[PDB]
């Protein structure tokens, strides 16, 4: 039986800027680094950056909607979004759903999000206003 | 600051087979399904499957090393891996470069992994068998 997400691994084209982004800009904890990667944590999340020459710096119009959302409190959301904006980090989508969300790109174009709110909160909102064709289990 | 993965969203090309894969084959909990997506959980993980006409079924030699690992116990690992194999689930990697792991593909070629062990355990293993150039902080 699967018990949760063990780790998220992002392929990166250049290790140093990716470490700068996740550790210094986003505030994650750097636990180890080697010639071809790094291990960081963000709360319970184990993140691995893996240096991969196959990684392309990918514009958001050329990737699908697969994306990785990090939790932040409502109280901290606006100042963190402002930090990313000051750093010139690009936005790939505007928020139109429930709960605050800031949609931003990593240095290789990985699609990231800051989100406030749990699955339970989303399900509660959906029960009141179900999406088209929505069924609950 | 950031604390945890809030959710993982995977773009999918065909919603029904993807829901079946995550719910029926992998055993995740399905909470809701609608015309264009589904919400599942795997322990604390909030997984969203999002129907995306841009998603392509991608052979593993065409995608980078970005991948998503799920936790499984030492007692369950081998039989779950063997069940995926017997069910014909495609693979993408054989060499155990990061401990006890099984590397498999979802219906769209998302790179998945079963892994036994925490970040702390991987760091301890790496102290004995470090990756080239490894430094610990
Ligand atoms: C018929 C297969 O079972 C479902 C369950 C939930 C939603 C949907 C749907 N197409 N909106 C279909
Ligand atoms: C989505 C398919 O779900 C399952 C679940 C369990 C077994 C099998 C199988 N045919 N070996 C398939
Ligand atoms: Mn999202
Ligand atoms: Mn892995």
């Amino acid at each position: 039986m699967l018990s949760g997400l063990n780790h998220l691994t992002l392929a990166v084209s250049q290790l140093a800027p990716s470490v700068a982004f996740y550790q210094q800009l986003l505030g994650m904890t750097l636990h180890a680094r080697w010639d071809s990667g790094a291990y960081l944590s963000c709360g319970d999340l184990w993140l691995c950056l893996s240096l991969d020459p196959q990684r392309r710096v990918t514009p958001p119009e050329e990737s699908d909607y697969t994306h990785y959302a990090f939790s932040i409190s409502e109280a901290d959301f606006a100042s963190f979004a402002a930090r990313l904006e000051a750093a010139g980090v690009a936005v790939w989508k505007l928020n139109r759903s429930e709960g605050a969300s800031h949609y931003f790109l990593d240095p290789d174009g990985h699609k990231l999000e800051l989100h406030v709110g749990s699955l339970a909160q989303r399900l509660a909102a959906c029960r009141e206003q179900p999406y088209k064709g929505m069924v609950f289990f």
